[PDB]
């Protein structure tokens, strides 16, 4: 096992292979502990989940201070923080998964190339090299900075992304809401006026697929 694995790769290939509640240390460091959720199961599993909608219990319309900390319960509906998706995204190149399910259905989205900058990029997002069922909806939103209501597409659709004019992908919107733009929305797959059931973004290594 390594002692201070880095994001659920690491934390994986220790053996532990139940998806759940892990320990992850960025850049290695003993005094960088984060708790994350690994999915160890979806495409061979190792993937950090850094957003889950399934019930709509939790609050999505929150403020720049708490996209950049992270909120809400790892076992449930969460949001992992951008802090903390700027330095995992660091350490190496990371490949970005997408699982949607609604009503039965599921579609899913990976990017080879996933990366969030730092506090002064806004958190830019860098997504490429897209893959899967869902539809290329993330690349509206590749180089965009981060946006809450506080830092307008956040206030006018009452949600947080790296927002453009405004988006395809709104995953942090308003739970069961299928008014226009309102709603957990993945365009290229449910349009604008289907609120989506069951959402994750995750990453892991994109050199994961044959480490
Ligand atoms: F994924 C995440 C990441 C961060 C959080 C909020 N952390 C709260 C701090 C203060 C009190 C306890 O920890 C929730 C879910």
């Amino acid at each position: 096992s390594m002692p201070f694995p880095k994001d659920c790769s690491q934390a994986m290939l220790n053996g532990d292979t139940t998806s759940g509640l892990y320990t992850i240390y960025l850049n290695g460091d003993k005094a960088q502990a984060l708790e994350v959720f690994c999915d160890m199961t979806s495409d061979g599993g190792g993937w950090i989940v850094f957003l889950r909608r399934k019930n709509g219990r939790e609050n999505f319309y929150q403020n720049w201070k708490a996209y950049a900390a992270g909120f809400g319960d790892r076992r449930e509906e969460f949001w992992l923080g951008l802090d903390n998706l700027n330095k995992i995204t660091a350490q190496g190149q990371y490949e970005l998964r997408v699982d949607l399910r609604d009503h039965g259905e599921t579609a899913f989205a990976v990017y080879d190339k996933f990366s969030v900058g730092d506090a002064k990029t806004r958190y830019k997002l860098k997504v490429e090299g897209y893959s899967g069922t869902a539809g290329d909806s993330m690349a509206y939103h590749n180089g965009r900075s981060f946006s809450t209501f506080d830092k307008n597409c956040a206030l006018s659709y009452k949600g947080a992304f790296w927002y453009r004019n405004c988006h395809r992908v709104n995953l942090m919107g308003r739970y069961g809401d299928n008014n226009h733009s309102q709603g957990v929305n993945w365009f290229h797959w449910k349009g604008h006026e289907h609120s989506i059931q069951f959402a994750e973004m995750k990453l892991r290594p994109s050199n994961f697929r044959n480490l």
